[PDB]
């Protein structure tokens, strides 16, 4: 996240870090937003690279014990069949992990509200993206978890010649481009949290940002609509 701030421990319990095993040791990859006790609801192409994966719940932290991690195995993982690796900009970018344990409820640790089907939010609502990711267009990722608010830019803004273009899908939403707060590479797959009728409510997975840099104006943050993909995501974990 650039521009972001540090979040409080327990502002966003169900943001996860899903990290790779590298060596000896885990590395932070992208973010996600845990959904069930044992789903977690991130970005397909977090999940592109054969890696053995890890989800850690109650992170705060990547650097520091927090005393709040749950460290749980990714058992399975159910890409979207339309997903294309090669081609971020049809959408599709949304995938669920099946925990190899279900994590423990906390004040950490709590399940992302999901938006009802369909729902899309006015021109400039008021969203937050939480992550780890970079702190700077070719930077390093954060420690602790930071947040940006960023309002939505809808569609027809969005999918205009200077934001976009024809990129950005209705299965999207936008947010940001003001130049100074954006995600980065490492916020993929995590939340875009906006307040609707008083609750937050987890709108987008990050999906992409521009290849110019993250911060850049007119070119907002990208995030699979959470609201497209509701029968999805219950038919997913219906038969798994
Ligand atoms: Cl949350």
């Amino acid at each position: 996240v650039v521009g972001g701030t540090e979040a409080q421990r327990n502002s966003w319990p169900s943001q996860i870090s899903l990290q790779y095993r590298s060596g000896s040791s885990w590395a932070h990859t992208c973010g996600g937003t845990l959904i069930r006790q044992n789903w977690v609801m991130t970005a397909a192409h977090c999940v592109d690279r054969e890696l053995t994966f890890r989800v850690v719940v109650g992170e705060h932290n990547l650097n520091q014990n927090d005393g709040t991690e749950q460290y749980v195995g990714v058992q399975k993982i159910v890409v979207h069949p339309y997903w294309n690796t090669d081609d971020v900009a049809a959408g599709y970018d949304i995938a669920l992990l099946r925990l190899a344990q279900s994590v423990t409820l906390n004040s950490y640790v709590q399940l992302g509200v999901l938006p009802r089907a369909g729902t899309i939010l006015a021109n400039n609502s008021p969203c937050y993206i939480t992550g780890w990711g970079l702190t700077r267009t070719n930077g390093q990722l954060a420690q602790t978890l930071q947040q940006a608010y960023l309002p939505t830019v809808d569609y027809a803004i969005c999918s205009s010649s200077s934001y976009w273009g024809s990129t950005v899908k209705n299965s999207m939403v936008c947010a940001g481009g003001d130049g100074v707060r954006s995600g980065c590479q490492g916020d993929s797959g995590g939340p875009l949290h906006c307040l609707v009728n008083g609750q937050y409510a987890v709108h987008g997975v990050t999906s992409f940002v521009s290849r110019l840099g993250c911060n850049v104006t007119r070119k907002p943050t990208v995030f699979t609509r959470v609201s497209a993909y509701i029968s999805w995501i219950n038919n997913v974990i219906a038969s798994n």
